[PDB]
């Protein structure tokens, strides 16, 4: 549990975070484990974010979090692992329905993969609005016999919340864009969960800024072209 430096995608201008959902993932992780641990941007390309631990190369970002959860453990560091499988599979197909959605550039695909996308938001936030088990123990549901909890797995940051929020803020960011597209409103839970991460400094301070995820999406995104 010592000398662990990271490594990032750098923004355009060579220092500030770029845009890269699962260097924003390892950034969480490390942040919510609270070890000492320092970060480096760089250019990184198409390669994925790493890590060097005691001074060797960790690789893979999955293997990375598999190690970390293993090697940062109690009483020291906080266990990060969700204590509900759903937790971990929820949102998942949301990135891939964003992705075919701003990548289309037929009009006549536009409102089939819009609303692929928009169903898959929906699961999400059924699975937010949804009472856990332990709520309804506890008697901690809403007045509206919903969920109020913070986050995917309860009201602490889990290791699927590092996996999803980096994307589902890409979502968002980039949807809006390039689509014109707004998350719908009247989805309160993941509305509500996408502010409990922008209130939490270990979102908000290892987020790319928004003009460089608009940018980085500029030759990804495409304008519906033909019909």
């Amino acid at each position: 549990a010592m000398g662990i430096e990271l490594f990032v995608k750098a923004g355009i201008d060579g220092e500030s975070i770029g845009n890269c959902p699962f260097s924003q993932r390892l950034f969480m992780i490390l942040w919510l484990k609270g070890v000492v641990f320092n970060v480096t941007t760089v250019d990184l390309g198409t390669h994925p974010p790493f890590l060097t631990f005691n001074g060797d190369v960790k690789t893979d970002v999955n293997k990375i979090e598999e190690f970390l959860e293993e090697t940062l453990t109690p009483e020291k560091y906080p266990k990060l692992a969700a204590k509900h499988r759903e937790s971990n599979t929820a949102g998942i197909d949301i990135f891939s329905k964003f992705s075919a959605y701003i990548k289309n550039t037929k009009q006549q695909n536009n409102a089939a993969l819009e609303r692929g996308l928009t169903k898959a938001l929906k699961k999400l936030d059924d699975y937010l609005n949804t009472p856990l088990p332990e709520e309804i123990d506890a008697n901690t549901c809403g007045e509206d016999k919903g969920s109020r909890r913070k986050f995917l797995d309860g009201d602490e940051l889990t290791l699927a919340d590092c996996n999803l929020l980096p994307k589902l803020h890409v979502v968002k960011i980039v949807a809006k864009k390039y689509r014109n597209y707004d998350i719908p409103a009247e989805m309160t839970g993941l509305w509500r969960y996408l502010k409990n991460a922008y209130a939490r400094d270990e979102f908000t301070n290892t987020c790319a800024a928004d003009s460089e995820i608009e940018l980085a999406y500029a030759d990804v995104a495409k304008r519906l072209s033909r019909s």
